[PDB]
């Protein structure tokens, strides 16, 4: 029980000796030495039940307060923990083995938690406060962080940290999980090798990035690939790959390199494929240019729950760009540039699927027309509560990209896969 | 009559001795001690008929007016008082037991009332004055304060304090009022425990927020719930509830956080149920996506008169978002997302009943088909003027969610409830 | 206007408003125009349904040719039918002719309705008999 009182006393003593206002003075190593010496001198002057190990641990806690993330360090250190949910300063839950449990972890007060949240979301040049209480970001280590501030969250700052697994899935894994039928897997292989301008839509956590990463495995090793990203997610194996990453604006709101700038410059690097990590704003426009003016095979994911919604949001982003283009101009551009719209999506039981493999056939009137090569048919739910369904081909044996497939000598495999799926 | 004169004289003497302008010198506690000493001294220096009891009363009144929330402190202290409505400095009303009544409470003048309002709204850091005459805020204790300043309010500052009604109706209370037959109550228990996505329709004041709060008593405690609201009304007793709340735009349109933004963010908080306070705008779309993408158990109340009109309203809201989805796409979304629509309604005689427990069976052609488990057949009118009706099960033995009910082991309870309903 | 209707349709029954129009149908059209001016992205049918659900009565006053003012209608928003709002006038001022001084001559007559749309609302407050008597007396002509 003396741990809390000892910590408070040591914090007061450290502030008296080395105050937080002296930041950048007595830096990381200097602080690690000075605070340790001060804690030793205090343990000598001020009697405490803390032993030598306890004194070293108090020095460690001071180090955390000066350098670390507070009581989250024990949790983030562990690897079996998949999610950390803070729900205010006095209730920290953790997901272990797929089940949520309450931990005996407690922040000092909502101010400590609200400062730690700002510290965590500052790693990517982002700030969350009463000016903008909602903040979603992804850390370098490969985890997602969501924060809501006290103005909205009544109970206090709410922090959600999902630590996603490192190793990714291959198309073989997707076939194993029944995510896509093997015939669909062969058609996807043809599409990836055939150099089709495909857009991978989907919902949050639906599998967009994983699907893109599995599709890039079909890229011919001789091609010059350029991958524009925000978090260095993709893991390509080709030898001739150029990896780019946008730079978030600094604290002064200057020096930013938006994804739009990266894509615009990628047109100068003479790449054979541009792979946008995710389309969010005006860069959509530029990406289509790349898809249209010779860089066939360019891929890029976006957030949407169906091909129609994905196309609508592409139009919305292009309009946000402010180029003053009419609606039908944008629709003609989309129809000319995009070939396939693979639709990832999560099902009502939480399991992922590839629900559609669409195809922008053409533009009629003012509405774009598409035909699904595959569709997910849900039949019901099994005794375990999991959604049951099957991937059915619509029978189309002449996709609009047939010429591309033939030019590379893959039309035979495409026809074989489509007719084998049609046999069912 | 001498009480007012003595109080005024003692206040002047205290200001002469202990100046309220001396802030940071003789502060709250020192101010109270000095006020007590000064009142004791002036009792003899300023001959007042007030005895020891009246002397202490005046001491406390000085301590309040100097520091506290003026004459409001008694009203805020009581627990039966639900609302406090001050129209100027002379017409303080209060709501007790559902009845608004005037009270013999007055303020010195409008300046005192405005200062009190400024002190009250300063707890949450907001300020109200002739510069920004309107202030709506939520105090830390759950009460809501609304203040309007003299420039707009002709009669003087207007204050409205709505305390948090901390007692709600349970399901058994709704049964006692003959609002839902006990068989219907147990069917609702099965539906809530079985985590079926449900929309709670109803008209104005028909009592659908209360029904939602009763339904949220069946949520399994181990589930992470996230409730979005415009004004905090639900009181969930589970230990894992996360409470959010929209922020309306200020007078200049900045700092707005719509329910749509909250519901979109909640998809990234890893919830297991999203419980939207009330669906009015485009957020319906997001909510349905939450229902579709694995967050089974999500709820939400909307304003409609019949389940068919509720579905039409959902379609209209989803179209209002401007996502460019055709009608049949939205209808398929609604069919796949919603499972049970519960219809509350307030009848002619001022009574409130639950008139439908509908299930969205599926699509026939271009119109969504529904089947009612329960219906309130209104026969006629009591001679007293009341309306007379009976709850009856439509005879549907196995509801659409029978498999879902069985997966949780509640098939026995559902069968018993529907047999008892059918056995009458 | 939008907010006002929202107030009328969220428990604040009894609210009142005034606008500038010559006929109740013109008043409804101008309400739709204002709500569209709000810029909330609501289609016409949504606004018409909102007007139907919120408003109950529309009292149309007017100033006549001879400068005289007379309440010319007491209309009721009966409900939507297709894409047009239906209305029924409880009272109307029928202009029969002119006086010898150039004045306008007319009479207030009820359209004979006995059960207006707000019959239940009136009954809930113990006024159904007053309304019935008033309408019957008006219909006695
Ligand atoms: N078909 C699938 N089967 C199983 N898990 C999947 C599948 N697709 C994606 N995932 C899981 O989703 C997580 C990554 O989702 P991701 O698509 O990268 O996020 P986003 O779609 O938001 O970019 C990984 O942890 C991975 O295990
Ligand atoms: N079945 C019922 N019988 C009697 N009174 C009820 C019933 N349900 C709710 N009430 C009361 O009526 C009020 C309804 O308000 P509320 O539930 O907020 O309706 P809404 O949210 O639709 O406006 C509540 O204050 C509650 O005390
Ligand atoms: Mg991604
Ligand atoms: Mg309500």
């Amino acid at each position: 029980d003396y741990y809390h009182a000892t910590k408070t006393t040591i914090f007061n003593a450290l502030l008296n000796t080395i105050d937080l206002s002296q930041l950048a003075q007595l830096d990381l190593k200097q602080a690690g030495e000075e605070i340790r010496d001060i804690v030793a001198e205090l343990v000598a002057i001020k009697n405490v039940s803390m032993s030598v190990a306890e004194q070293e641990h108090l020095v460690q806690d001071i180090i955390n307060d000066v350098l670390g993330y507070g009581p989250l360090e024990p949790l983030l250190a562990r690897d079996d923990i998949a999610d950390i949910m803070v729900n205010g300063a006095h209730r920290v839950f953790i997901e272990v083995g797929g089940k949520v449990q309450l931990t005996n972890v407690r922040f000092r007060d909502n101010l400590q938690l609200m400062n730690i949240c700002q510290r965590i979301v500052s790693q990517v040049g982002r700030r969350v406060d009463e000016s903008s209480p909602i903040c979603d970001a992804r850390l370098p280590d490969g985890s997602r962080v969501n924060v809501i501030a006290p103005p909205l969250a009544l109970d206090g700052p709410t922090l959600t940290i999902r630590k996603f697994k490192k190793d990714k899935l291959t198309m073989k894994n997707l076939v194993e999980f029944a995510s896509i039928s093997p015939e669909g897997a062969r058609v996807l292989g043809v599409i990836g090798a055939c150099r089709c301008n495909l857009v991978i839509s989907g919902g949050t956590g639906s599998g967009k990035t994983t699907l893109l990463n599995t599709m890039t495995a079909f890229i011919d090793p001789t091609e010059r690939v350029v991958t524009c990203e925000d978090a260095a997610e993709l893991q390509l194996q080709q030898p001739h790959v150029v990896r780019l990453e946008t730079r978030p604006p600094n604290l002064e709101g200057s020096g930013a390199v938006t994804m739009r700038d990266l894509v615009k410059n990628c047109l100068r690097m003479r790449p054979e494929r541009i792979i946008v990590g995710e389309v969010r704003g005006p860069e959509a426009f530029d990406l289509l240019q790349a898809m249209n003016t010779g860089h066939d095979g360019s891929m890029g994911t976006l957030h949407a729950n169906s091909p129609r919604e994905a196309i609508s949001r592409i139009e919305s982003m292009i309009t946000m760009g402010g180029y003053g283009l009419p609606s039908k101009t944008i629709k003609e551009m989309i129809v000319g540039s995009v070939d396939v719209i693979i639709q990832a999506a999560r099902l009502r039981d939480g399991s992922r699927r590839i629900t559609h493999i669409t195809e922008v056939v053409g533009l009629e009137g003012d509405v774009i027309v598409t035909q699904d090569l595959f569709v997910y048919e849900i039949t019901g739910e099994d005794e375990h509560g999991k959604v049951v369904g099957k991937h059915r081909s619509t029978g189309i044996a002449r996709p609009r990209f047939w010429d591309r497939a033939r030019y590379y000598g893959l039309e035979r495999e495409l026809a074989e896969a489509l007719d084998a799926a049609e046999a069912l």
